[PDB]
């Protein structure tokens, strides 16, 4: 088995491995990620659980921060109304098996103690480390440093989240005296290859079909891939591609390995893919879109 | 006149339009906000003098004490920032103020407050402000700590506020007072009210002030913002004899001809500062 393998699978990066092996060995331990509350939940959101559910198998105690006060503040609606949208994602992550603990950003986001933090923090930040991570404005360089403050609160040992923010986590191992161990997951690409490109975990299994039939998926090309991108996140192995006696046969892959090679010497074209990855994420999914 | 009254010695008042148009209104409010000081020197006094001229022009006065801020530039805890605070609190009183003070820590980490601050950050660019991501942030809380006060008014020092005129639904008018110069003309360099008359004495003598030189000269400043006319300056009867000018204009151009020299201008400086100063320190 090992838990560092099964939580490192399908990451882009671990900031410092060797702090994991030592986290890991902790008799209590936790980990949290953000997200702002989301009317729908796709692919990009259920791959990021997936590696949430990973660390709580592993014995981690997992936080997931509703940010609620970001989304007001962005103009969503308001924070009852934004309430309603996080209970709702709450439903779906438990339906993926995910077992958390919710915490919703105006919990204590606005409090003195972290207020008077943010400020602490200002005066111990420069505009240019901060700026790192078409007319900007004050809050950009303030958004980072609320996140830091958040590591700090928050108490965790590790902070997930996409390759995007990877440069917000320096700053937290810069300024915060507890150093924590970042996780960062893949960034999927669009399904036309890049807002409507997207497959809701509770779409139905028409929608499914239809979203992948017009996604972007050259022949041998496997980077920037939506489709391939999905068989190696998301499906089981080995798996069996359906084909015509004629056309080939069947074709029975044990690894996403495998497939990629398969994939890459045109030996399985993109038709025969697609149909494969649809009706496969439509089974993977489905247990989920049940409970909702 | 109340319009000329608060007008008086300033440097500029953003928009004498907008000031005369608050001065209609029965009810009206200024603030100017301080950093307890450990010594108030006549920099200090300067504006609180304004803030009188307010006063009297019937503007309900607040003194804002900066004490959050003291308190996270490591000057102190905040109890102990209070205490002189609480001091500054009996000179301004000694001086003449009637306000009510407020420090900050009071109300600049509320909810409310502290919510508005990330509203107007996502309004103000991070160029019409502006090296640390605090300094981009004061400037917001200024326009903030107007508002929650809800000024009419706002006074200070020269130092981009009509961005609050900008932001926010009530419009404010600012005043910024002159800035002193140092004894040695450059920016341990200050009178403080509560000196003794012999230290008052002793700060002048050392202090910049070229005959004929008015530009800088804080000796001539002192002259145009704190003393009264006519006023008597006595000379040995070998260098002119004792003259009384009835205006800070005929000492300019008395001193700018050398007509009038540095040290009879200095004792005269001198002995009346300390005959205005002595109502305060003698009640400290």
């Amino acid at each position: 088995m090992d838990e560092f393998e099964m939580i490192k699978r399908n990451t882009s990066e671990i900031i410092s491995e060797e702090e994991l092996r030592e986290v890991l060995k902790k008799d209590e331990k936790s980990a949290y990620i953000g997200f702002e509350p989301s009317g729908k939940i796709h692919l990009g959101h259920y791959l990021q659980i997936k590696k949430m559910i990973d660390l709580q198998n592993a014995g981690f105690d997992i936080i997931i921060l509703l940010a609620d006060l970001h989304a007001y503040l962005n103009q969503k609606g308001e924070l009852d109304e934004i309430r309603k949208i996080g209970d709702y994602n709450k439903k779906v992550f438990e339906a993926m098996g995910l077992k958390a603990k919710y915490v919703y950003g105006s919990e204590f986001q606005l409090d003195k103690d972290y207020t008077l933090n943010v400020y602490r923090l200002a005066l111990k930040t420069t505009l240019k480390r901060a700026r790192r991570s078409e007319n900007p404005k004050v809050a950009e360089v303030i958004y980072p440093i609320m996140q830091v403050n958040d590591i700090h609160y928050l108490g965790v040992d590790v902070a997930v989240g996409g390759m995007e923010q990877r440069k917000i986590h320096m700053l937290a191992r810069e300024l915060l005296p507890k150093k924590v161990v970042c996780i960062h997951n893949p960034v999927l690409t669009g399904l036309d290859g890049e807002k409507g490109n997207f497959i809701a975990v509770d779409d139905s299994p028409e929608e499914i079909r239809a979203k992948i039939k017009k996604a972007y998926c050259p022949a041998g090309v496997v980077e920037g891939n939506p489709i391939m991108e999905i068989a190696k996140y998301f499906l089981e192995y080995p798996l069996t591609i359906k084909r015509p006696e004629k056309f080939g046969g069947d074709l029975t892959v044990n690894s996403y390995e495998e497939l990629e090679s398969l994939f890459k010497n045109k030996e399985l074209h993109p038709m025969d893919l697609k149909n494969a990855v649809a009706e496969e994420l439509i089974k993977i999914l489905e247990p989920i879109r049940k409970r909702l």
